């Protein structure tokens, strides 16, 4: 697989309250700590250009103020693939 550093094309979300994310993968993400000591497991929202969604998230490893987050749900790992795919392809031009 791979991993896509964030350009700016890439939201997220946790309970309506908006995270930092900073790299991304069809399995997971690395975003920035914040005040509120987010959910070991939940539900992330992700906005990419037009397209949003929401997966599945655990919590798998704290590095100084990162976070690593792992999107635990197969099917919803297959359509980020897609969307991840699609955006790679749009930065090669
Ligand atoms: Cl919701």
């Amino acid at each position: 697989y791979f991993r896509l550093k964030n350009h700016g094309e890439i939201n997220a979300s946790l309970d309506n309250n908006s995270i930092e994310i900073v790299e991304i993968s069809s399995n997971g993400a690395v975003v920035v700590k914040q005040k509120t000591d987010i959910p070991k497991e939940g539900v992330l929202k992700l906005q990419i250009h037009n397209f949003i969604m929401e997966l599945c998230y655990e919590v798998i490893r704290a590095e100084d103020n990162n976070i690593v987050l792992h999107f635990t749900k197969e099917d919803e790992t297959n359509k980020l693939f897609l969307v991840l795919k699609r955006l790679r392809d749009e930065r090669k031009n």
